[PDB]
């Protein structure tokens, strides 16, 4: 969740251009924005957001059962673009943008909106309305060609604040060795006996409900080798713009 970005990292960009939520959100899919070429001060303008997905797709749910993905994203804008109050937000601009309630990753962050969870049945296009700053009311902002990044997401992650896994990724074996026993748990799941006999051990791995099962019992596995199907269907993706804050004298 964008909240979990918020909460663990001070700024959602690394020095390497990653965006952090994509040290939990591990695979990758496409993210589109788009924005005017230009934009005069003091002026409102949309940062659109495409964050794509097949539709018919169904991911695996914390509890085990199939469900819809949700969205969300964030937009990182130079320092002096802010989110557009709703005074300077035209009627139609507001029912194009919905129901959406946009929040600075930090109070004192003004320059960066974070969005979602948000269904992504209606979200997967998201309008972010930016006003841009003014040169002749602040001395730090100038008439230039700025950056815009964006970070976008579609799915459940894979591993959590406290860096355990969650049950939408794919689960390895501890330890290599001959499967001597599958148990099928009641309401989903297995327990997996291995005999490592070459280390002359026996470990037991847990697979949670809801994930599809590769291996039989007889079977030879190596340490770390996928003992279920990927079942994540999701993805995170970024995506950069650039503006030119125009001078209207131009
Ligand atoms: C980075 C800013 C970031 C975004 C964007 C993001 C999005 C996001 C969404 C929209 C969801 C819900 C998915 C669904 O279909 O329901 C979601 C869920 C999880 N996230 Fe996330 N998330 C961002 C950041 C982070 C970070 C930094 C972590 C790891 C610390 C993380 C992990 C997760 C996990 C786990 C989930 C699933 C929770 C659950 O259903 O059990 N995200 N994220």
């Amino acid at each position: 969740y964008p909240i979990f970005a918020q909460q663990n990292y001070e700024n959602p960009r690394e020095a390497t251009g990653r965006i952090v939520c994509a040290n939990c959100h591990l695979a990758s899919k496409p993210v589109d924005i788009e924005v005017p070429q230009a934009v005069l001060p003091d002026t409102v303008f949309e940062a659109v957001v495409k964050i794509p997905y097949d539709m018919q797709l169904k991911q695996v749910l914390a509890n085990g059962k199939k469900g819809a993905l949700n969205v969300g994203a964030v937009l990182i804008l130079p320092e002096g673009f802010e989110l557009a109050p709703p005074d300077r937000i035209s009627p139609e601009m507001k029912e194009k943008i919905g129901n959406l309630s946009f929040q600075n990753y930090r109070p004192n962050k003004k320059n960066i909106l974070v969005i979602g969870p948000v269904p992504g049945q209606k979200y997967s296009e998201i309008t972010f309305p930016i006003l841009a700053p003014d040169p002749a009311t602040n001395k730090d902002v100038h008439f230039l060609k700025y950056p815009i990044y964006v970070g976008g997401n579609r799915g459940r992650g894979q591993i959590y604040p406290d860096g355990s896994k969650s049950n939408n990724t794919v689960y390895n074996a501890t330890a290599g060795g001959i499967i001597s026993k599958i148990l099928r748990k009641e309401k989903g799941g297995y327990e997996i006996t291995i005999v490592d006999a070459s280390n002359e051990r026996q470990v037991i791995d847990i697979i949670p409900r809801g994930l599809e099962l590769l291996v039989s019992e007889g079977e030879s596995i190596k340490l770390d080798q996928p003992l279920t199907s990927n079942p994540n269907v999701g993805g995170f993706g970024q995506g950069d713009a650039e503006i030119v804050l125009q001078d209207p004298l131009r």
